[PDB]
């Protein structure tokens, strides 16, 4: 376990656009009609009612920017003092260079400042997250910024354009659906060395279990996304079950210990599924995916930043990150406020 | 210095893609247009200095050519998959935003549920990242054994960026810009990494330094089907960031250039790589090259000639190392190995 590393900062972003299920099913409804749809798949059954998107022209850069920018006054520090910048986020502008430099551009950057990207669908910020960790812990650096910023706007307008077309068939709606769950948004954190900020909330690490077997489950660009929903949703259970189990052992776990439990945000019945799997009071779990849907690898440290604004936490609180990502790649990591 | 302790390369191998496109071939496509363009000097083969690429089937992703090299690497290292702890994928090329290539190829390879997984992404600079970031667990001892896996795919930019500069109107403007996509090449390569005491007659990875220059982010902007390289500010202020790295090479490493006794160097292109060597006093018989025959295969470069260098006989039992690089960002790394 990680015994010196801190979290200095956070922040998140949220995008500016609400678009409501109610208004897609209004633009879906002729398609509906004619497949014989009666069911309203998003708000009864997904559970998600709204999600937000950002304005034209906004690139995940820009929004990972917005995010740092707020990170660093939390944590009180300038970017000079940054040896290392991680962007973690699905969407991506191109191919090369890494976004991570053109964050990093845009912030202004030191010389000294060592920056990549890591992709990992929804799991990519925890592993940011280890990966700084550990380059702390060395002493190879004081200050480290990981960064997140998602755009689906492009994902909705084509989904949409398919969707309302007079050709679509069942089986390709079913199989785009999943990305009419997804939303728009952006988050930031500042991880250092303990010493430094004695009153910050301390990171201990913790497991990693993988189903990499799983990897033709969900695949997706910024244009579109295809997902096998049920078999997902079925094999990431068994997945997050086994990664839990694994850190009851580790880390000393009882679900009854805990304070808080902050989970990837990805369906009512995914969550519903898991909470009960370990008798897991609902109260303690936050969830934002009823009007923001399911923003990738920001979702998890999203909430973390609305519950630190809340004033919820208290110090002490044991908080379990609950990651997980196509993949199938799961970590369950722990933070003592 | 927080150089690597205990951290050794285990297994090393190479792909080289099977279909040769050569530079005289291109010129003939581009012909028409060199002649409207009033270009008289074969740019390519002559200025650049590449006469050759290599070129994967249509139908190989960055996971697959990925994977051919992976499986070589374990063979190298004589090891079962079952032993891999950690696989880190680390080439441009990608099959899907999302998941990660490094899914991908775990998948195909039968990686165990206890197997860590993920890409990194940093332009030509990231296998060298993927080698520190298991170098660091692997110090620790939380894992015995690693790969850092690079397939690199460039057969669509090649396929479209010819269509468009063979295009009646096509601007030589839009035509400098994306000469460079022309320099690159397809290939793979991956690296079995272990703790030291796993394999104590295994060569020695000690890390090393990196310097930046993130306020050059935009001269060289790549995705699947194009990319545009601003190629002359590139090499000035490439050798500019490589001479602060060099300052801290010496601070860290301790580095003499001619107590060294290979470079391997990420390549772009031949004038380049001579305006780095005299920069810096290097022996041109030290530098290997395989730009002429392979062109630039991204962030594979650096370890498929460290492979090839293994594989002609030249590495001994103490030889020093040095691995160094330039990649879009800007990014400069240099690190050691003891073979
Ligand atoms: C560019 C990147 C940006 C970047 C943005 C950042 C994100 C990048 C990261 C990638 C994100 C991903 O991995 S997304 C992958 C995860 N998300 C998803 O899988 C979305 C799916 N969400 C869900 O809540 C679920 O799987 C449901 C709702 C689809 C099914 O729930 P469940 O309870 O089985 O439902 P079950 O009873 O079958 O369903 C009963 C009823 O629902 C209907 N139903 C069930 N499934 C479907 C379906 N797939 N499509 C249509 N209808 C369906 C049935 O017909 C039936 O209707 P009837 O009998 O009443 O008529
Ligand atoms: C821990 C929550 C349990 C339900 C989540 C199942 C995993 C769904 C996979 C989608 C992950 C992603 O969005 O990349």
């Amino acid at each position: 376990l990680f015994q010196n590393v801190s979290i200095a900062g956070l922040a998140h972003i949220d995008a500016p656009h609400t678009l409501t299920s109610k208004e897609i099913n209004e633009r879906l409804q002729p398609t509906y009609d004619r497949l014989g749809i009666k069911t309203d798949v998003l708000g009864d059954v997904a559970g998600i009612h709204a999600r937000r998107l950002w304005d034209q022209d906004v690139q995940a850069s820009d929004a990972a920017t917005q995010a740092a920018r707020k990170a660093l006054i939390d944590a009180n520090i300038g970017i000079e003092k940054i040896g290392l910048l991680i962007n973690t986020s699905v969407s991506r502008d191109y191919l090369e260079p890494s976004t991570a430099s053109i964050v990093s551009g845009n912030l202004g950057v030191s010389d000294h400042c060592m920056t990549f990207d890591v992709a990992n669908a929804s799991l990519a910020f925890i592993n940011g997250m280890d990966i700084a960790a550990r380059m702390l812990e060395r002493g190879e650096i004081d200050y480290a910024l990981v960064v997140d910023g998602e755009t689906a706007n492009l994902v909705y307008e084509k989904t949409l354009e398919r969707m309302t077309s007079p050709d679509v068939t069942e089986e390709e709606f079913r199989n785009e659906l999943a990305a009419l769950t997804l939303g728009c948004g952006a988050a930031a954190m500042v991880m250092a060395r303990s010493e430094l900020v004695p009153d910050a909330p301390r990171y201990k690490g913790g497991v990693t279990r993988s189903a990499t077997e799983w990897n033709k489950l969900c695949r997706g660009n910024l244009d579109r996304m295809v997902t096998d929903t049920r078999l997902l949703l079925i094999e990431g259970i068994k997945l997050a079950q086994k990664t839990f189990v694994a850190a009851k052992q580790v880390l000393g776990w009882a679900v009854e210990e805990l304070d808080q439990f902050v989970i990837h945000q990805v369906s009512r019945p995914h969550t519903a599924a898991f909470v009960k799997s370990f008798g897991i009071d609902p109260a303690k779990v936050m969830t934002i995916f009823g009007e923001h849907g399911n923003i990738g690898p920001a979702s998890v440290p999203i909430v973390l930043s609305k519950l630190k604004e809340l004033g919820r936490l208290k110090k002490g609180d044991r908080i379990a990150l609950l990651g997980i990502g196509s993949g199938l790649n799961c970590s369950m990591a722990e933070v003592v406020w």
